């Protein structure tokens, strides 16, 4: 019955063209209307910009002039394409580590979490699945899927301690959980969680959805980044499109010379196996941007956005203020208030998406803004006076 | 199942050393591959079964598309709106199928997105159905009863055994049955008629998966389930591949009637991959909105005609496992596991790529897996069914 006023809200979001619009994509990091009006993105998940990068953009054209086909051997045969094998050579060689590429970081959760639990990632021994609270969805929905191999036990957020006692009582354990948390600005224990691997040996899986290109020397990512090297215990999922500019997700499955994770995964029942691969024109727009990673202009990219971050904290008041994470929340009253204030900054030139209940809960809704390199200091302080005007009026 | 994995990874290395499986070709114009050596051979096993993974005027959509909007991301940096591209795309199979579609990033992720909806009982009145799933029904479904267990009851029926599914339709109130229009492994097609009646007399919820039906059965190629049904209502749904025969990427929801937009809202509302999950990238979005003007016109009863003739000449030639059907599946029982894997090595150095074997089919019924297509030429079938033939003598 709860329905009955949730789905009340994403009607009025519709209706004001705040949710569930149609617009179109201009240079700038800019939004366009049919009817003429252009606003600038202040919730894009392109941290870097490099959804606009022409670089990348050329290359994913040019493996599709090559190659003349869509398909690199997805829902098709068991063989692949040599952009296939370059894309992840590409990843392997950026990460350090044994990467596949899928279509899409939700793919990736669905091909390793199951199979985790199965044992056949830890010598046989079937582990204790620990879940984060926090951990994203797409991950945690899995838990029966994981439920019916092994032991699933749910635990707080960042609950070190709590964890810790799993790992006494039980031989193999394992944690699922994001190296960065969207909703809140908090981060992975690494120094508890490392200290717990190298006692116990627990296995660590992390998220770095909002890891990959924003943190990190060559954009590796947080978890690469404070640890140097992967082992055979920790196995990271990502999405390719959020920051590093181009599509799709991937597994990092461990150290670069060890085969047998990724043989064991192709050959159990998975989107791995039997799910599409990933198009030519994604492939070579992932081989542009690991290139891309590797040269000086990414950390001229993480400088820009740094900049960026720190502008906007001195200027709105808004959760998450003083994070690394580019992502911000302009909290506001109710739901209504929350979309007529969207409807507000788009006629005087920005978009901040709304999020609302269901997504959020009752009472807590408001603007979800993320900051990314691309923004000028122009745009970010003519949107905070267009915010600080609908205050007083 | 724990002691046999040491003879299936067996397999696996033998087929990755006798270049089989897992080694890396080119795709060359005319359905054939080419090794890093110099070596062509045709790709009898290709799932484009109209060859539009070649067609010219697909290609230049894809790319267009991705100049016309100079970025790849289709929701608008991955924001909860849409570019007019995704809406266009669509709307495109929505005129073509007739029905309310979405669009995913694989066919997958329409299962992911709608199992466990449809288990909850949203999609069925908030009545909570029992989840009736077949037997050989595809893994990107059947992986996902235990999602389906935790909101309802969930059986798992013998294959096409409609007596089994109408009693649970009379031992309890809201039934779905979800199953495959088409089979891959066994040549074996949807009771429909049967299907269709128990939904006329129990209000039966028929869950399709019209991966390998799409663009080869019917009328402009809206499925073998469209096709015999003429149009989707309120009670049927479909999930479907984009790139095994409509010649584009990703997979797609057909939720319901054009009109009705409650499916999609629901679904869309709902904590489901179609929210969180990326949406397709332009390219592939261009191909789509470009494979569906294709569909409507006449060039897609001619490509379904030059397939039905090149599965007339494969089954004049080659005796084969599906032989008659007129599904492009055909299945060269060989039996042991190393003479399948030596068949497709001797195959391919006389020019012809084809294997199946355990653990992906049962021990002992290992074989070679073709697929037909229309961009295969008469000499193509007629110079590989000499080759299988010299391969039976020696
Ligand atoms: C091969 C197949 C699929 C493939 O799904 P994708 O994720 O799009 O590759 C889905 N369903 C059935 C029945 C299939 O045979
Ligand atoms: C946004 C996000 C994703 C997105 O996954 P895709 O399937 O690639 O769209 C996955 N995990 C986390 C933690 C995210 O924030």
């Amino acid at each position: 019955k709860l329905r009955h006023l949730s789905d009340g809200y994403w009607d009025s979001a519709a209706r004001l063209g705040v949710h569930g619009a149609v617009l179109q994509a201009v240079p700038g990091g800019r939004l366009s209307a049919p009817d003429g009006r252009v606003a600038v993105n202040m919730s894009s998940y392109s941290y870097l910009g490099l959804d606009e990068s022409p670089r990348i953009i050329d290359a994913a054209i040019a493996a599709l002039r090559s190659n003349m086909v869509l398909n690199s051997s997805l829902g098709r045969v068991r063989m692949t394409l040599p952009l296939l094998e370059e894309a992840e050579c590409a990843l392997g060689d950026l990460f350090g580590a044994d990467v596949a590429t899928l279509n899409s970081c939700s793919a990736a959760a669905w091909a390793t979490l199951p199979v985790l639990a199965s044992g056949l990632l830890t010598d046989g021994v079937a582990p204790v699945m620990v879940f984060d609270k926090r951990a994203h969805f797409c991950m945690a929905s899995l838990k029966s899927l994981c439920a019916d191999e092994t032991r699933v036990e749910t635990i707080r957020h960042n609950d070190v301690d709590a964890l810790a006692d799993i790992c006494r009582k039980n031989k193999r354990v394992a944690y699922v959980c994001d190296s960065v948390y969207s909703t809140g600005g908090t981060l992975a224990p690494l120094e508890e969680l490392f200290a717990l691997q190298k006692e116990f040996g627990l296995f660590l899986y992390f998220d770095e959805a909002h890891s990959t290109s924003v943190i990190g020397d060559m954009g590796r990512g947080y978890v690469l980044d404070r640890m140097g090297a992967i082992n055979d215990s920790t196995m990271l999922i990502t999405s390719l499109n959020k920051g590093f500019g181009a599509s799709g997700g991937a597994i990092v499955f461990g150290p670069r010379d060890d085969d047998r994770k990724r043989k064991i995964i192709q050959r159990s029942s998975g989107p791995l196996m039997w799910s599409q691969r990933l198009n030519t024109p994604a492939l070579g727009a992932i081989i542009e941007s690991a290139k891309l990673h590797r040269s000086e202009a990414l950390p001229e990219l993480q400088a820009k956005l740094h900049s960026n971050i720190a502008l906007f904290d001195g200027l709105v008041r808004a959760a998450g203020q003083g994070n690394s994470v580019p992502i911000r929340y302009l909290e506001l009253g109710s739901e209504v208030d929350t979309l007529e204030a969207s409807a507000y900054l788009f006629d005087n030139g920005f978009y901040v998406e709304p999020d609302f209940f269901p997504i959020v809960s009752r009472g807590a809704a408001g603007l979800r803004a993320r900051i990314r390199s691309s923004m000028s200091t122009a745009d970010i302080e003519q949107f905070a006076h267009v915010w600080h005007k609908l205050g007083v009026d």
